[PDB]
């Protein structure tokens, strides 16, 4: 497997107090083994961050953003990331195709320019409960990554990670099986193998994201195509750690 | 008139060095009338601001927020910035309402929020070109801030600023004409007066923007209702100091 991914989603939470209790409990954490760690706090808490985390095993990501600076009232660019030091950002999540119009266009275009301007990204997909019952699963989350990768080239694909949160997982408790994400990631993997490249597909994380707790993480890093999580409730957790050291 | 606002709204814009240097261009004008100054930055410069911006005369505000924390990726919300000492904040901006979906109905919930949770906050208004050239301004500036009063209370008017602003004039250069503005102003006043109360209009701060410069404020501010601006463009070049000296 490639090098391991265990990405923290704060999403809009955190006070600096416990934000700063929290950070003091990652840098303690010692980790043995080879995995990228995450964390992608609020935009106003990215500074407070950057000065407290030490682990050397994290970076710090957005989780959103625009692609250009201008008169974007309330938005925050890409190159004013970059900027101050922020070089990863999480697109296309759940919530914002949902709740803030991001259509599969607009989280392509958004990847394709993160790309272009040097950032690891974390491209979210997934289908919806009515898709999943529906039969339509596959349909759904071949069609969201096939508009991520019309907009992108082969070399492109070393700067992407893949997280795979079905809707229905996401902060309801309700995780997928170890089978039922298995069953995503091969079909996903396999898709990139003979639309992008054998060995793109070899080395890119495809992460699995929906109510992973520091329980059920070891039996789903297990599956042979998971190679690790995003993760939004738990990482807000001092068992965070735990989740950390499921991708041993 | 009442205490005016000087208000620089620097959209999606900076880097750390210029804003450090802007800041120190702030810094060191000294402001000798009663304004209130307002900055504000992209969420992830919050904390750079706070700790350069020592002129007495500055607030901080966010350009956007929602109003509670939670699973919201991508988003900042009024606790969270409270939490880190911003109380005061833009809400539905011309920008917002065009392209991120804000209808009247968000916004009046958004300012709702902001109020309950001790905000200042700068509330946008204004109408298209193409409303202008219907004879529509009145119905339509009316039509969103009734919106925003309609979820308020007559106390939570202290806490507000209402900003004016053509969309037709937002970074176009093509500035409103004192008397385009004044005529606006003052229906604005005078609504506020009838259906909130006299006391509530005659301390209101109306603000106008879109393409304010350093040499246009002055003859802007000399009209009876007009209690100063929301800057962009010009928000970012050392010329502000004059905007701010236009309040005297």
């Amino acid at each position: 497997k490639p090098q391991p991914i265990a990405a923290a989603n704060w999403k809009c939470n955190g006070t600096t107090a416990s934000i700063e209790k929290l950070v003091q409990v990652f840098n303690e954490h010692t980790i043995s083994h080879d995995v990228q760690c995450v964390v992608a706090p609020t935009f106003v808490h990215i500074p407070l961050v950057q000065a407290k985390l030490r682990n050397p095993k994290y970076v710090i990501s957005a989780q959103n953003a625009i692609a250009k600076s201008g008169a974007f009232t309330g938005e925050v660019s890409m190159p004013i990331l970059k900027d101050i030091g922020v070089h990863w950002v999480i697109l296309g999540h759940s919530e914002r195709r949902t709740y803030y119009g991001e259509t599969d266009e607009i989280v392509a275009q958004k990847v394709s320019e993160a790309c272009k301007q040097g950032f690891m990204v974390i491209a979210c997909i997934g289908e919806t409960l009515q898709q999943r019952e529906a039969n339509q699963t596959a349909k759904v989350v071949l069609s969201q990554t096939s508009a991520i990768a019309a907009k992108l080239t082969k070399d492109a694909w070393n700067q992407v990670v893949l997280a795979y949160e079905p809707v229905w997982a996401i902060g309801t408790g309700k995780v997928a099986t170890p089978e039922q994400a298995q069953e995503v990631h091969l079909l996903l993997r396999k898709w990139v193998s003979e639309n992008i490249g054998t060995d793109v597909a070899a080395k890119l994380r495809i992460l699995y994201g929906g109510s992973v707790n520091a329980a059920n993480a070891a039996t789903l890093y297990a599956k042979p195509d998971i190679n690790g999580f995003l993760v939004g409730g738990a990482s807000l957790k001092p068992e965070f750690r735990d989740i950390i050291d499921a991708t041993r």
